């Protein structure tokens, strides 16, 4: 498998570009920014509001837990290359504790909403707004030659009252390099692609593509996380019993690859669950003709059949979004 777009970004670039070992990093100055209070973190660090004290404006400020070299001049290379994209985070200094070295990387403020509270409340404008807002940056990153690799709803942060949004977090991201096999343990459970539950390492940038689905799924039936498993073999379980088995086994021939005998025995056999049957009272003002056609071409097994970010911004579903903008 290779990409059917952006496949040769990297390879037309100087190796500068991609080749993150090779960069230096240039240390900022611990001093200019104060931690102001917590409000995040994750397995790899803690995440506090701050304060720039030269000029007195907000910052978030990102204290790495301790990280291998490597790591974590390919997450500072990625937010170089890609700082000034729309809706990409911006990345605004690297500092570290002198005596300890911890590394801390500060960034632009946003001022969030968790999805937990926000999204319920968002009207149908508004989810095919931010979806096309997120699809923006999508097509910018893999444009430049990246895949996020976690998409989800913790990694776009949104202020509801300048409608603005960034995807956030590049932790997880890698430059795309054609035929090159890669470590199917990315993405968080709830929004692994089908290639990473079944060991295909070749993959590409429309891995992220599946993840929005399953995040466009959730938002348009209310339904947190949409694809529910317990592990690993659950998960692709879940889907198999959405999707039904016969594509699954489509798939499977096509790229020939052996299921395992015990994730066999688990899937079983299913057929196909049509999507309108997850519409309910609750959901039926979000669902529309529309919004179906484009998840459906969102979530296939086959990566190579999804729509990319690129065609996805141009579906029908968002026509009224891009009127707005034209005007
Ligand atoms: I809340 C929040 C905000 I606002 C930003 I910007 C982050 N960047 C990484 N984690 C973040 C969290 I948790």
């Amino acid at each position: 498998s290779k990409a059917r777009v952006y496949a040769d970004v990297n390879v037309l670039r100087p190796k500068e570009y991609w080749d993150y070992e090779a960069l230096t990093v240039q240390w900022g100055e611990q001093d200019d920014y104060e931690v102001v209070r917590k409000v995040g973190r994750g397995k790899y660090s803690e995440v506090f509001e701050g304060i720039n004290v030269n000029n007195n404006e907000k910052c978030i400020i990102k204290i790495l837990k301790p990280v291998k070299k490597k790591k974590i001049k390919r997450e500072i290379k990625i937010l170089q290359n890609l700082c000034g994209g729309p809706n990409i985070v911006k990345l605004l200094d690297i500092v570290r504790d002198q005596h300890s070295k911890t590394p801390s990387l500060i960034f632009e403020y946003v001022n969030n909403t968790d999805f937990k509270v926000l999204y319920p409340t968002l009207t149908d404008y508004d989810i095919r707004y931010y979806i096309y807002e997120l699809l923006k940056a999508l097509d910018y990153c893999h444009s430049q030659g990246i895949m996020h690799r976690d998409v989800k709803p913790h990694n776009v942060m949104i202020d509801h009252e300048l409608r603005k949004l960034r995807l956030i977090d590049w932790g997880l991201a890698e430059f795309y390099h054609p035929g090159k096999e890669y470590n199917v343990r990315v993405a968080s459970r709830y929004f692994k692609g089908p290639e990473l539950l079944v060991d295909l390492q070749d993959y590409d940038y429309s891995l992220d593509m599946w993840s929005l689905g399953c995040m466009f799924a959730g938002m348009i039936f209310r339904k947190e996380p949409f694809f529910y498993g317990h592990d690993n073999h659950d998960q692709l379980v879940k889907i198999a019993k959405v999707l039904g088995t016969d594509g699954l086994n489509v798939y499977l021939n096509k790229y020939r690859i052996e299921l395992d005998p015990q994730l066999e025995a688990l899937v079983g056999r299913h057929s196909r669950k049509p999507w309108l049957k997850f519409m309910n009272a609750d959901n039926q003002h979000l669902v529309s003709p529309e919004a179906i056609d484009f998840l459906d071409k969102l979530l296939r097994y086959d990566h190579q059949e999804r729509l990319t970010a690129l065609e996805a911004m141009t579906h029908p579903y968002f026509q009224q979004v891009r009127a707005a903008e034209n005007s």
